[PDB]
């Protein structure tokens, strides 16, 4: 006979050392099997005949928890994707060269250090309130846990009034974790 | 290839809710295969390739720890028995009936509510300072976890002046545990 497993919560994103509850369930009354496989240190906190609720522990690097019953001789499984992170915790924005001259071009280049998963973490580039450029990362540039973005443009008259700057977004969303920002501390060019 | 697998503790005694630390080992240098087999909540807490340390916990009766290794296929294994316990905590003794007359039969009786396991648990029935009786549990007559012993005497002209009691004795030596000895407030016999 048809049943369902199900794994609350579906996915997370927990930060390095983190731990979470995991609730393993079925729609089976007697299930002959049941529990939750893991590679990390689990506890059954507490079970029922149609559900385990278990913690797991000092999570690493992203993992997969693979809850399961046994209905009737008949296996059924789901997982929950649990993936770790760390948000973005400074971001410094550095214009190349300094002093530029009206007409000539610059490089604006960010540097966050230090934060993962990065193939969801963007940066923008902005001048005053327009946004410059913006990149994703993950394809090998800076990719596993360290990025940078960095863009030319021309010296412009107006550039003698108006901040450059930064902004790391890390979004968790689709890794049922949340949305970072952190802001750079603004940059002026020197032009002549 | 012979090798060998050990556990320490080989057997431990320990009160409900307890808990203890195991530490699997083998001779083999890389096994393919290694762990505690438990019914027990457990916590790998430390490793090597020759070893493991984990921490097992609330026990609340009898219990087998199944550790083993596999090296190069074969398979070899050791258990560890882990035996729950409450020591003796209240020992009654009681004389029936209180006021006996000289030459003629009395009961002394010992009792001892919540003790575990009871063949381990022996109770002493002493007079003054000689051992009257004594019996150990565990044949079915108050068995797995609450004890009494009773034995009969004749009341002596000497009993007007010196007391009954009862000792209870816990030895889990066998089981890796300790001896506790509880005894009973002495109890005079009322002669006539
Ligand atoms: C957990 O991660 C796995 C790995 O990608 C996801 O599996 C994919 O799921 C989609 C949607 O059903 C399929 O099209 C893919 O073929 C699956 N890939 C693999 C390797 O199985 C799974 O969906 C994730 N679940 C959640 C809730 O994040
Ligand atoms: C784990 O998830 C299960 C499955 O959804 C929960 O079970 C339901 O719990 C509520 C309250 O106990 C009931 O109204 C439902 O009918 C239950 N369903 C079944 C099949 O028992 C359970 O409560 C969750 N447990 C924990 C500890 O979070
Ligand atoms: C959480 O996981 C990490 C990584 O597995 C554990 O760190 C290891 O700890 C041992 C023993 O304390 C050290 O000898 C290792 O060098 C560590 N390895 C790494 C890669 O850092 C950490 O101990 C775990 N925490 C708990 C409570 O089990
Ligand atoms: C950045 O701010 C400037 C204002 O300092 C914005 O300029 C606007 O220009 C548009 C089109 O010329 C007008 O509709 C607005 O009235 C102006 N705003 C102000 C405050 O003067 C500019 O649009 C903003 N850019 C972005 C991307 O938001
Ligand atoms: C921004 O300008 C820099 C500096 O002129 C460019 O860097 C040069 O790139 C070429 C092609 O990859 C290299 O062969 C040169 O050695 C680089 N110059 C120096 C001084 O190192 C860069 O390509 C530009 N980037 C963008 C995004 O416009
Ligand atoms: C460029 O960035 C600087 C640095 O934040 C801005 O300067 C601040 O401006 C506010 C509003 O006038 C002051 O109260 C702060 O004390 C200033 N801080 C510093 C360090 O000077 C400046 O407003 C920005 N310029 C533009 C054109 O947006
Ligand atoms: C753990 O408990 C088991 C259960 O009795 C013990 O197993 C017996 O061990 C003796 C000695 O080798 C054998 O003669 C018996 O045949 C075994 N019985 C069974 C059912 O296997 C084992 O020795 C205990 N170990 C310790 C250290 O207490
Ligand atoms: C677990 O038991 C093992 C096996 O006896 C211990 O390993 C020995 O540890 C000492 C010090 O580390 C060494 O001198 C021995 O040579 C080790 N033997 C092997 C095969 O590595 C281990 O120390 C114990 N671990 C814990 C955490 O108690
Ligand atoms: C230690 O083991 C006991 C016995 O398995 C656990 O007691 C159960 O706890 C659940 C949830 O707290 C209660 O709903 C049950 O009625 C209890 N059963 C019995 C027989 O007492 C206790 O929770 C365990 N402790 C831990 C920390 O897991
Ligand atoms: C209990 O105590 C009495 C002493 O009050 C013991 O009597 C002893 O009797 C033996 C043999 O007649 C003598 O060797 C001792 O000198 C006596 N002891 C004393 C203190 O007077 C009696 O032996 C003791 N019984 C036990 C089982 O120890
Ligand atoms: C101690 O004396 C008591 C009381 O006389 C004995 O109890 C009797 O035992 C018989 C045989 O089992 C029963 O049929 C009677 O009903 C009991 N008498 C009463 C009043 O209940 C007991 O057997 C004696 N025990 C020992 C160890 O000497
Ligand atoms: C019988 O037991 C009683 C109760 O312990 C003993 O009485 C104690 O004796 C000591 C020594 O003389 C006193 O300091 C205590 O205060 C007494 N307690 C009580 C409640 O009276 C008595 O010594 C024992 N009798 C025999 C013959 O051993």
């Amino acid at each position: 006979k048809v049943f369902e497993v199900h794994v609350r919560p579906k996915k997370l994103a927990v930060e390095p050392k983190g731990s979470l509850e995991v609730n393993c369930s079925t729609t089976c009354n007697q299930p002959e099997v049941g529990g939750l496989e893991t590679s990390l240190n689990k506890i059954l906190l507490d079970e029922q005949a149609q559900w385990k609720h278990y913690l797991v522990s000092n999570i690493s690097h992203d993992t997969v928890l693979q809850c399961h019953f046994t209905c009737s001789g008949k296996q059924e499984s789901m997982n929950s994707n649990v993936s770790v992170y760390q948000p973005p915790r400074q971001v410094i924005l550095t214009l190349q060269p300094t002093l530029v001259a009206v007409g000539k071009s610059f490089t604006i280049e960010c540097r966050v250090p230090t934060v993962e998963p990065l193939d969801s973490l963007t940066l923008f580039l902005f001048r005053g309130n327009e946004t410059l450029h913006y990149e994703t990362f993950g394809k090998a540039a800076p990719a596993p846990q360290e990025a940078t973005a960095t863009f030319n443009s021309t010296a412009d008259r107006e550039d003698g009034h108006r901040n450059f700057s930064c902004l790391a977004v890390l979004d968790l969303m689709s890794r049922g974790g949340n949305i970072f920002h952190k802001h750079s501390a603004p940059k002026m060019l020197e032009i002549y």
